[PDB]
């Protein structure tokens, strides 16, 4: 197992074609999970499941520049569930990241940093056992 909150340095930053793949399982009565992309101190991509947003589940997305979160962007479709084994696979795709859980598309993220290749961290934290965290060209 690996130790949450993980940093998974990207070497280079991210390109089009990398595929990152995370797997782990949801912890019981779990709150939020979070995958922060950094660029430094800013995050260009935060991907964020809730599990009670005012007894809601939704997935907020969101870009931090100099400690300013900017607009968010939601999702209401929510594939994760307490207590379960998953998958993120994130593709980062020209326009956007395209992310799918458990073989299912999910959402694409418009890029609003625009330097990828120096997004060159992975944060990934939260209510998870943590499995693996990799990266691959496709
Ligand atoms: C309904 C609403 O406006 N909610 C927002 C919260 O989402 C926001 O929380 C922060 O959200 C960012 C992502 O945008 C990130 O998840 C932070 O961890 C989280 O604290 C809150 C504070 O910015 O404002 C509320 O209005
Ligand atoms: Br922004
Ligand atoms: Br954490
Ligand atoms: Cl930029």
């Amino acid at each position: 197992p690996l130790i949450v909150p993980y940093n998974l340095p990207l070497p280079g930053g991210v390109v089009p074609r990398m595929l990152i793949t995370i797997l782990g399982t949801v912890k019981p009565n779990a709150n939020r999970i979070a995958l922060d992309f950094q660029r430094g101190n800013d995050v260009a991509f935060h991907f964020n499941p809730r599990f009670n947003e005012n007894n809601r589940r939704v997935i907020v997305c969101n870009t931090k520049l100099d400690n300013n979160w900017g607009r968010e962007e939601r999702q209401s479709v929510f594939p994760f569930e307490s207590g379960k084994p998953f998958k993120i696979q994130v593709l980062v795709e020209p326009d956007h990241f395209k992310v799918a859980v458990n073989d299912a598309h999910l959402l694409q993220y418009n890029h609003r940093v625009k330097k990828l290749n120096e997004i060159s961290k992975l944060g990934i934290s939260g209510d998870i056992d943590l499995t693996s965290a990799s990266y691959t060209m496709i």
